[PDB]
């Protein structure tokens, strides 16, 4: 028995037919999802005991074999620029019209997972696929879609999140299955008719078994609505240290439904810190100093490019321009932006270096990335500014998120949950580490964190105003403080955040 708990046009997405499909998703796959999350806890015990991720002996055959992913649709051949944004009505239109080749419509990191956002998200995407989506201004303006838009790709919540507003026999539904299920149900056939398809961005996976789970979901889904296997195309965000040792295996489990991999910065550095948080030598510098040229991040990107291109799949990626230029020269088939205005920038670099639709033919045969290359701790300094930035951005981001805005322009960077995660994670680590000391020599202590926290909160109230306040800063501050003070390390701030959201 299915219970719908949230307040309620929502009837049009939550139809008995759509819900019957979600119920079957749940009965088939939720328990496996929970099992895999339990396997993560077990793996953490092994890592804590000194057993690092490794290239698995058990899957050597997959790695030696000469298979490739299934053939990509034409609209996934050239992915030079992708833009990311939440499933907010106005942002969906701006992103689709941005000139990006693809738009990753986000239910995950840049989306605050309110019930309203989760279902309005689906309404908005349904209207976008139909062409009826519009955003009305009070001044009369009403934005609509170009007749040719960026290709739509959806990112659902990761496997650790639940949708507490629908239950099956009292057990919360998987956020992943809900976000994927409703978009698939309502749009797969229309997407096919316009010559595209149901495409996904799969986040935060830690194991190929988690890739298998997605694959099994796709198989069931296609069968359920009666379209052929191999029609769903999913790009995997290769964004956890665990996954860097299972890239090939991950593509393999998904091979009939694969559109390759994508590299990140913050979720990946977060993952690295979280996994090795009990290892004393894995102390990190200011996150700003941990750039894509840091040796372990370089090894990561190159291994993604080499693995993807080997399986005939895409590998998606002033200082911004140097950065994109490095990605193109290295062999990435495309790159990401989080704002409409930065498309031209990204577009220019890739149009100059990558005149071919992609560069999957670049095998990067000459490089060899070892396990040690992947694990090498980055060296730099920890700085008063970096510590103030971590505190300020963490709190402002969490206030924004509790206020229902998961895409937060802070110090004009478009920030998402991964920014806040690395922010809280660094402060948590620096307070604790014996080496957790500012550049000037000051010990990073609870007292200093607290005193710096007060000053930043004074500064925020000055930039934003007393009334803004209504932005749930009290709660954001409390949560951030609990996150950095708790010795246990909550796996994701959205876990406690979801409870109080
Ligand atoms: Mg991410
Ligand atoms: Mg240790």
């Amino acid at each position: 028995r299915v219970t719908l708990v949230g307040e309620m046009a929502y009837n049009e997405i939550l139809t008995p037919e759509a819900l019957s499909f979600l119920k079957e998703l749940h009965e088939n796959f939720n328990e496996r999802r929970i099992e895999l999350l339990q396997k993560r806890m077990k793996k953490q015990q092994k890592i804590d005991a000194g057993e690092f991720p490794k290239f698995l002996e058990e899957t050597k055959r997959i790695r030696e074999a000469d298979w490739t992913i299934a053939k990509l649709p034409k609209d996934l051949e050239d992915r030079r620029v992708e833009i990311t944004g939440p499933v907010d009505r106005k942002m969906v239109i701006n992103a689709l019209n941005s000139g990006a080749h693809l738009f990753m419509a986000d239910f995950e990191d840049s989306n605050s997972p309110t019930w309203e956002n989760a279902i309005e998200g689906q309404i908005n995407l349904r209207d976008a696929v139909k062409g009826t989506i519009s955003h009305k201004n009070e001044n009369g303006k009403e934005y609509r879609l170009n007749s040719k838009t960026a290709v739509l790709i959806v990112r659902p919540r990761g496997w650790h999140l639940e949708e507490k507003h629908m239950q099956v026999d009292g057990k919360n539904m998987s956020g992943s299955l809900v976000d994927f299920g409703l978009y698939f149900f309502h749009n797969a056939k229309a997407l096919l008719e316009k010559g595209s398809g149901p495409y996904f961005y799969l986040p935060k996976m830690e194991s190929y078994l988690e890739a298998r789970l997605w694959n099994d979901v796709f198989v069931f889904a296609q069968k359920y609505i009666g379209i052929p296997n191999g029609t769903i195309k999913a790009t995997v965000l290769l964004e956890t240290i665990h996954a860097s040792f299972e890239m090939d295996e991950i593509l393999y489990e998904l091979k009939d439904h694969s559109a390759g991999l994508n590299c990140g910065r913050w979720d990946y550095i977060f993952s690295f810190l979280k996994a090795f948080r009990n290892h004393n030598e894995f102390l990190l510098p200011d996150r700003a100093q941990v750039t894509m040229t840091a040796p372990f991040m370089r090894a990561y990107s190159l291994k993604v490019i080499q693995t993807c291109h080997r399986r005939n799949a895409p590998a998606i990626g002033e200082k911004v321009r140097a950065d994109k230029e490095r990605e193109a020269l290295d062999g990435h088939d495309g790159t990401w932006v989080a704002h409409p205005g930065l498309v031209p920038v990204a577009m220019e670099v890739f149009n100059h270096i990558m005149k071919t639709p992609n560069q999957i033919f670049r095998k990067r045969e000459e490089i060899h990335v070892t396990e040690k290359d992947l694990l090498e701790v980055p060296v730099g300094t920890i700085t008063e500014e970096g510590l103030r930035m971590n505190i300020s951005v963490g709190i402002q981001y969490i206030a924004s998120w509790l206020s229902g805005r998961g895409a937060a322009p802070i110090y004009n960077l478009m920030e998402d949950a991964a920014t806040a995660e690395i922010s809280r994670a660094q402060v948590w680590q620096w307070i604790r580490h014996e080496g957790g000391k500012l550049n000037d020599g000051r010990n990073i202590t609870l007292e200093l964190m607290e005193e710096l926290k007060e000053e930043e909160l004074a500064k925020i109230e000055r930039e934003i105003g007393k009334e803004a306040k209504k932005g749930r800063f009290q709660e954001a501050t409390t949560l951030f403080t609990n996150l950095v003070r708790n010795d246990e390390f909550v796996p994701f701030l959205t876990l406690p955040g979801y409870e109080i959201l």
